[PDB]
């Protein structure tokens, strides 16, 4: 593209949400749009990128970010990570995530009303949690109510293309939560979520459904790979967002202008890092790395909020994981990869992970009496989940984990499980991010804050409990345990517990809320409409702008937040609409 060229809508950073924006503005095709994206813009030819079973393999590939986060900020415990994966190509984060799709509960989504009114609740959103997908249930095992998630969309979505061989492995898998006396479950799209369930995917026909299917073959979208953003180019006077400056592989500086409005879309950690270069955010933190301050905007970079996660893994009977099939080389892998190859059959087309469970853990908190005291002193009400919503997300990936074990070597021998015990109602307070210097080519310092409170301590500890008793004492499954790895859980011991989860926890991969929606500046960043407070013509859309985060796996909300995003831009542009 020629330097200082003008389009209607310039998209900074070609995510999942960006582009969505991107690709649904263009559906008018006399509609210019610009998508500005620091990595590569040919996802669809890396097989790492569209092969399912890669997708652990994506950390600290070329496509990943790879930054350095702390983790848990405590006076008594303190961890810093590398990598915190974030995908650095066309399609973002969608480009290398474990492909769930799941929206969320209806009483999580109610409550986003504090913060961008009555538009943002669960019953106006469905729609725009659905419009991204195209449903398919092809071996029809399924209900054919299911075919409602899917509202007609350029992002393929199906159940989990169910492996053969862990059929066994399903079936005691189920067995056992059922004899834990928690429900199946399998409509999850209509705003609850309580039991066991069969997970839908970013996945279909062994593909993987990345957001570079809004935004090829359309000629009116311009797709600049590979250049790093500089600054937002801002206009004092008229308080107004221009366009964007972008560095180039060679070290020129581009200058790409919006004639209607520049959407800023890098995600939970890099747009508030642009906002804050390009003169929007803290007025102090701006100061401090010699930046002017045009609008103060105290919420830049503050509210970052993630679902910690404890994996752990179990060996498993022989058979009853894929790690002879997928991790190990020999005849059984080179047999599956001559498959997908000639026709994309068989599991390295699928994502691992296939039954997901979201229970409540009441009976396990009750018995924690610094749980009763602080239950007692919130005048009755559960602190993580009030109004009905689950507790944990429970992966069970049917596989050895590396993207989910960050410090322990891959087993030589045997199959196994790893289970994601993921936190996803914390009530620890937000981490932050905050700038580093002025640099645009530095990482922003990244703090997740994950186990400020004490309670989550508890619930983690708890939600591993439950999840022990589930494999270890529940029916079917209970045969088929090995060994724990890569030592024992200490579940014995409350305060060696306390421990285990502070040094063992990771992100789930969920961050949002580093930009949020609110009603003015003073409760946040961007308004109902997803406008800067403070700037005409700049929009967020990522999951920064997330106020709330749900209880789940975040991608379906993160296209769901582009989607309404386009819906509102174009009706304020009646003369393109
Ligand atoms: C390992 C992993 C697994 C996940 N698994 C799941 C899952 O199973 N289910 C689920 O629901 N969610 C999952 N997620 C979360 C989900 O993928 C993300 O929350 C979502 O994709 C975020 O979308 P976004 O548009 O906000 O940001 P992103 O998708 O990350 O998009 C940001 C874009 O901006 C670009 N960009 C950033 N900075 C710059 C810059 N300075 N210059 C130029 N371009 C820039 C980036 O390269 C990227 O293309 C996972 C995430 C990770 C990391």
């Amino acid at each position: 593209a020629t330097d200082g060229s003008h389009f209607d809508f310039v998209i900074v950073g070609g995510g999942t949400a960006g582009n969505t924006v991107a690709g649904r503005l263009a559906e008018n095709p006399n509609v210019t749009v610009l998508i500005v994206e620091a990595g590569i813009g040919n996802p669809e030819d890396i097989p790492e990128i569209t092969t399912p079973s890669s997708a652990m393999d994506l950390r600290n590939s070329k496509y990943d970010w790879a930054y350095k986060t702390t983790m848990v900020r405590r006076d008594d415990y303190e961890r810093i990570e590398k990598p915190n994966t974030r995908g650095k190509t066309l399609g973002g984060s969608s480009s290398l995530n474990y492909f769930t799709w799941v929206p969320g509960h209806k009483a999580t989504f109610d409550q986003w009303e504090e913060f961008g009114g009555k538009e943002w609740t669960w019953d106006p959103l469905v729609p725009y949690l659905r419009k991204s997908a195209t449903y398919h249930d092809d071996p029809r095992l399924y209900s054919p109510e299911l075919e409602k998630i899917g509202g007609g969309g350029p992002i393929p979505i199906s159940h989990a293309e169910l492996i053969d061989e862990m059929a066994p492995f399903r079936e005691n898998l189920t067995k056992a939560w059922k004899s834990m006396g928690q429900p199946l479950i399998e409509n999850i799209y209509d705003g609850e979520m309580d039991g066991l369930t069969h997970c839908c995917d970013t996945i279909y026909r062994g593909q993987r459904s990345g957001s570079f299917l809004f935004v090829k073959n359309k000629p009116n979208i311009t797709i600049v790979p590979e250049v790093h953003s500089k600054r937002l180019i801002i206009n004092e006077a008229d308080r107004t967002c221009k366009g964007v400056t972008v560095v180039t592989a060679a070290g020129n500086e581009l200058n790409f202008f919006a004639d209607r409005e520049v959407i800023l879309s890098q995600g939970v950690f890099e747009t508030p890092k642009l906002l804050m270069l390009s003169g929007i955010g803290p007025t102090r933190e701006l100061s401090r790395h010699g930046i002017n301050t045009i609008v103060d905007s105290r919420h830049v970079g503050q509210n970052l909020m993630d679902h910690p996660g404890v994996p752990f893994v179990l060996r498993v009977k022989d058979g009853f994981g894929m790690d002879d099939v997928l991790l190990r080389h020999g005849p059984k892998r080179d047999a599956v990869v001559s498959a997908y190859n000639k026709n994309r059959s068989g599991p390295v087309g699928s994502g691992l992970l296939e039954l997901v469970g979201f229970p409540r853990i009441d009976k396990y908190l009750e018995k924690d009496a610094e749980y009763r005291k602080a239950k007692a002193a919130n005048g009755g009400k559960d602190p993580f989940s009030p109004l009905g919503q689950p507790h944990f997300e429970l992966d069970f990936v049917c596989m050895f984990g590396t993207a989910f074990q960050w410090h322990f070597p891959t087993p030589k021998t045997g199959d196994h499980l790893t289970v994601v015990v993921d936190l996803v109602r914390p009530i620890s307070d937000p981490g932050e991010v905050t700038l580093n210097s002025a640099d645009p080519f530095q990482q922003p310092n990244i703090n997740l804050n994950f186990f400020a409170n004490d309670l989550d301590i508890i619930a983690m500890r708890e939600g591993i409990r439950f999840s022990y008793d589930l494999l270890f004492k529940g029916e079917g499954f209970k045969d088929l345990v090995e060994s724990e790895y890569p030592w024992e859980m200490p579940l014995d011991s409350d305060k060696e517990m306390h421990r285990a989860v502070l040094d063992r926890c990771q992100t789930a991969f969920h961050p949002t809320g580093t930009a949020r929606l609110s009603k003015n500046i003073d409760q946040g960043v961007v308004d109902p409409k997803l406008k800067v407070h403070g700037i005409k013509k700049l929009r967020v859309a990522d999951a920064s702008v997330i106020p709330i985060i749900p209880d789940c796996a975040i991608q379906n909300s993160v296209y769901a937040v582009g989607e309404k995003c386009a819906d509102m831009i174009k009706a304020e542009h009646k003369d393109l609409y």
